């Protein structure tokens, strides 16, 4: 007849231009999802501007008239976040995806059988793009033609995803030319609202919360996401690819894909080093990644604020790239005070989601610390006039900026270097109101892997385990991931970074933070820097090395309560090790490596002799 040829529906580009396997992915899914048109994205400025104005004319976004090319999306309140409960990974065997927990409920991932997924898929995708354009987004995670970069193709029915993916990845025609006949991750996305609409459209924001499902199929190199337009559910390069699929790839291939910022720190003498840090969301990665140091002569430069791909090179340096092309940061809390470098970044060419709008076309959120002129009013993220009298924030707590990384005033000159940046330190941390000192240093690589494994952080009151800040993101069995980290010591050449753990959030008996934080965290970074150099600035404790007395620069800082801030209590740490023991036994068990169990035994013994 005319085959399975969708050429007649192509409104930009050509199916004949596509590499063979890309064409097959596009056409097969056009046959399944029945889009009205196919738009192959070129990544051009013209494409982007027109798509924005189109969304503008449909009421999907508003233009923010105060700024150079900035935009505002307000969502359906049912679709406001990446949703872990609807997030699953498919493998033949459950144990390959998560360890089998002794308690029967795993905190370390959600598995679904191939059978169950096929039924779920068939219930969702057939005809799901009826009446819509299927956009084909060819994208690079990493600098174009970096040896560490990986290519994806995302099919989506959301122009919001297209625009946001232009920022957060490298996308367009240059990627298709770079890809050629190579392998790529297949990323399928639908908002799940075929036309004609069966359910009312809320806030011009297409979604299907009842059928929302974010699936990963590592053995097929597929990510298939249905029903949410938001964040990590729809922007498939970010979590789905650059952590969940990429952690699996990394394990197979001998590298690491982690939930880590990469920042550069320069002393007053001009001396430079790169550091990576894994904190859970809402524990300050973006802030640290673009920190404005208070300590004079110190400089911080940003490589990435969220994801790090790391591979030992043939010299044994741990090379890291940021696979992202932008920051997708939580907007609330961002002020000139807390994060001035973010604020300079987001003044132009930025897409805001679920933040408030001022009457003069500006953006507003909790913690912005920017007084408004009398007469200037605020429209909340729910499209209502808002005042601080109300018992609701003007912006959703998970609201966002999505901004190009290149616009960061302190973007590192090597942030796109195809070889990556050499990592000399790896920092773990989160929110611990009690017990855990400002900073310590792991005693060995094995100890450091244990420190990552043991991470706990206040929920954003409950304290939960979040190993390596990867709890939401492991692409495979966490015990095996532990073994993969430990295996890095068994290769000759590898120059293993020093591992540290931090805590900004230690609080006193009256619930006041014992440490100021923010730009004062440069004093902790200072202590860390010297240690990589070999400075004799450390005191041994049961948990690791801490700063020696007077080793931290507290100058310009008045009287910080250092005794409480560095206190290490036998009673706290004996409870700590017991809790950790029971967690690893329950959640990891048969897959817990011998070396991590040994480190737990060693820590317990050192605490017992306090
Ligand atoms: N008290 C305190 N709060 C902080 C510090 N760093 C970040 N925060 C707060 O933690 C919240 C999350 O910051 P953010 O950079 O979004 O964390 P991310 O989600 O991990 O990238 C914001 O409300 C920040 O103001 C700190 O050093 N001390
Ligand atoms: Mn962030
Ligand atoms: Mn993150
Ligand atoms: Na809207």
């Amino acid at each position: 007849h005319n085959g399975l040829d969708f050429s007649a529906k192509v409104i930009q580009g050509s199916l004949d231009s596509l590499p063979q396997e890309v064409r097959k992915f596009v056409e097969g899914n056009a046959q399944l999802c029945q889009p009205e048109y196919i738009h192959i994205c070129d990544g051009s400025e013209e494409e982007y501007g027109r798509l924005l104005a189109h969304m503008q004319e449909e009421g999907v976004i508003r233009k923010l008239k105060k700024y150079d090319n900035c935009w505002l999306a307000l969502t359906d309140p049912r679709d406001v976040a990446r949703i872990q409960s609807k997030t699953v990974i498919i493998t033949q065997e459950q144990r390959d995806t998560v360890p089998i927990p002794k308690s029967g409920q795993s905190q370390l991932g959600r598995w679904m059988s191939e059978e169950d997924f096929e039924k779920a898929f068939n219930a969702r995708f057939p005809g799901c793009m009826k009446g819509r354009t299927m956009y084909v987004i060819p994208f690079s995670m990493g600098p174009l033609g970096s040896p560490l970069a990986k290519i994806g193709i995302e099919l989506t029915d959301s122009p919001y995803v297209v625009a946001s993916m232009r920022i957060m990845t490298r996308m367009g025609t240059s990627v298709l030319e770079a890809l050629g006949d190579g392998e790529f991750i297949k990323c399928l996305h639908s908002v799940g609202c075929p036309l004609p609409l069966k359910k009312p459209l809320v806030n011009n924001w297409a979604c299907n919360p009842e059928l929302t499902l974010i699936a990963h199929l590592p053995d097929r190199r597929e990510i298939i996401s249905f029903g949410s337009g938001y964040g990590g559910n729809s922007l498939l390069g970010k979590k789905c690819f650059a952590l969940r699929i990429a952690s699996r790839l990394a394990k197979e291939e001998g590298w690491l894909a982690e939930h880590m910022l990469i920042l550069g720190i320069t002393n007053p003498e001009g001396k430079k080093k790169y550091l990576a840090a894994a904190f859970p969301s809402a524990c300050g990665k973006t802030n640290l990644a673009m920190m404005n140091p208070t300590l004079p002569g110190w400089k911080v430069e940003c490589v990435g604020d969220d994801i790090a791909w790391m591979k030992f090179d043939a010299q044994g340096n741990l090379r890291a790239i940021n696979p992202e092309n932008g920051f997708f940061g939580v907007a609330p809390g961002t002020s000139v005070k807390t994060n001035p470098n973010a604020i300079k970044t987001i003044q132009k060419n930025t897409i805001f989601t679920n933040v408030a709008e001022t009457s003069d076309g500006g953006v507003y959120w909790e913690g912005i610390d920017e007084p408004l002129a009398p007469g200037v009013t605020i429209t909340s993220w729910k499209n209502k006039e808002w005042r601080p009298q109300d018992e609701e924030p003007c912006a959703h707590p998970n609201s966002r900026f999505c901004t190009p990384a290149s616009q960061c005033p302190i973007i590192d000159p090597a942030w796109e270097s195809p070889e990556g940046v050499p990592i000399e330190g790896i920092i773990f941390g989160g929110r611990r109101p009690a017990g855990v000192p400002l900073v310590y240093e792991a005693l060995s690589w094995q100890h450091g892997v244990f420190v990552g494994a043991a991470m706990r952080s206040e929920a954003t009151k409950v304290i939960m385990h979040d190993p390596f800040a990867m709890r939401p993101f492991f692409g495979y069995n966490f015990g095996k991931y532990l073994a993969h980290w430990l295996s890095m010591a068994h290769r000759p050449a590898a120059k293993l970074p020093k591992i540290f753990h931090v805590n900004w959030f230690r609080k006193d008996k009256n619930g006041k933070f014992l440490w100021p934080g923010f730009g004062e965290n440069s004093r902790v970074l200072e202590w860390m820097f010297g240690r990589i150099e070999g400075e004799d600035s450390a005191k041994l404790t049961p948990i690791g090395y801490v700063p020696k007395e007077d080793a931290l620069n507290l100058k310009g800082l008045g009287d910080v309560n250092v005794e409480e801030l560095f206190g290490i209590s036998k009673e706290f740490w004996e409870k700590e090790v017991e809790e950790i023991d029971k967690y690893l036994e329950d959640q990891v068990n048969a897959d817990l490596p011998y070396e991590i169990e040994r480190e737990l035994r060693a820590l317990k013994q050192r605490i017992s002799q306090m």
